[PDB]
């Protein structure tokens, strides 16, 4: 698992469950092409997005559909979504965890990049 | 201002100075049209991006060019940029302060919305 | 001010108004002596806590009474308070802005330190 | 494991390893008594602090020695430590994860409270 996404809810102190996440890779013509997607699990996690073979160096965008999440809870949110845009770099073996901490009018995102 | 951006540097404990910011507005054909741009001042603030008249209802994207900021300080950061996407003015004119707190592998963004 | 505190509410997208703040300074016997206190204004800001003369070198604690804030808005929050503990002025007088961004189960705090 | 602490480093995009953590419980005389302590693992995690039997309702403080961590990396930090103060509440079965995201001049903390 080279790429994992974790989403947490700072209003309820809980994982953010059933949040849609879309991953895109930047193509040669500068457009964002779909790469992977899914919904966070009961633990707020989305695993199984990609494989080492597929996850080549490039610019990726992770879009987290925060608005739908807050609307399902009845809470008016600020953002349309949260976006995390980054370059994947081969620099020895690497695993990326993209975490997002959600509030209605704020989010924080962190990247944890480790070498198994 | 109807729209102000504030950027802080969590490594130095200081405003993030000379940070480029680009604002886009979603057009009718679903593309991102350039709306306004500028650079943060010595206070980390960017004022004067738009006017009440020009800042109509819409979906806006504020793109903060964090990678360029970090690289100039000798840090190879994770993100390409910090992006903030939001519907504005859809219940009438509001004032928006978009704040970002930057670290090399993390950022936080908060919006303060006020009714004039 | 040599010391200013700013508190924001990430649920409402607004300043956190009427938030009690208590400042303490570590005394020679290792106890926390009361130093200054106040409440945030309608801008979420608390000014006028101390003076350059009184704000000597020391270890200071800024305690932000977040639980009381949340409870008054109908939220049962996680934290008792947000605490910020720091050495101040140990290479001469500085100005400190202590910012806090509040959610019910999370907060962020950032310090901006400037040399007058 | 009713109580777990996770510490992340936002400057390096990594777990924060070998960080000292101390847990205290508030005693009847309002003083903080040592409860549990340890050092974060290679994954930034500290497990095994307490047991269900021991971890009774009360006010707890988790102190994370951030200053020592940044000093070991050569990075000048703002905070003496990070503190997380909270009430444990029996409200059905409960597990607490206290996460901290560290930068030199900022930290964020989040509590994830779940029911196995």
């Amino acid at each position: 698992c080279p790429l994992m996404v974790k989403v947490l809810d700072a209003v309820r102190g809980s994982p953010a469950i059933n949040v849609a996440v879309h991953v895109f890779r930047k193509a040669a013509d500068d457009t964002w092409e779909p790469f992977a997607s899914g919904k966070t699990s009961e633990s707020g996690e989305l695993h199984g997005l990609t494989t080492e073979e597929e996850f080549v160096e490039g610019i990726y965008k992770v879009e987290i559909d925060t608005k739908s999440y807050w609307k399902a809870l009845g809470i008016s949110p600020f953002h349309e979504h949260a976006e995390v845009v980054f370059t994947a770099n081969d620099s020895g073996p690497r695993r990326y965890t993209i975490a997002a901490l959600l509030s209605p009018y704020s989010y924080s995102t962190m990247a944890v990049v480790t070498n198994p």
